């Protein structure tokens, strides 16, 4: 496990380490992350599912080490789901992962009207 590849890629976006988010309704929060995983990893971990808009990791204020959880967001709530669908409970290393999009009480999606 923990396989990686440094294949020369011409993908220059600049999301690694950014508290940015997509459109209202779309969100992604990774929890129960390993020590091996960091900031970039998470990005290249969700990239496969789609073009991640935001991808960052939190750090403890006592152990100065990853909080075992990071934030993420897509361009829409339709793609962000694709990830969780599988990621949700992704058995990594010896444990499982926990991904969930920031819950939303009131979501007003101005869709098609007078149709």
């Amino acid at each position: 496990g923990s396989s990686g590849s440094s294949g020369l890629t011409q993908q220059s976006i600049g999301a690694a380490g950014s508290q940015k988010e997509g459109p209202e309704g779309a969100n992604l929060f990774i929890y129960h992350l390993p020590q091996e995983f960091g900031d970039q990893d998470l990005l290249q971990m969700f990239m496969p599912f789609g073009n991640v808009v935001s991808a960052k990791v939190f750090i403890d204020k006592q152990t100065n080490l990853s909080k075992c959880f990071g934030f993420v967001s897509y361009d829409n709530p339709v793609s962000a789901q694709a990830a969780i669908q599988s990621m949700n409970g992704f058995q990594i290393g010896m444990k499982r992962l926990k991904v969930q999009l920031k819950r939303s009480k009131n979501d007003s999606k101005s869709g098609p009207s007078s149709g």
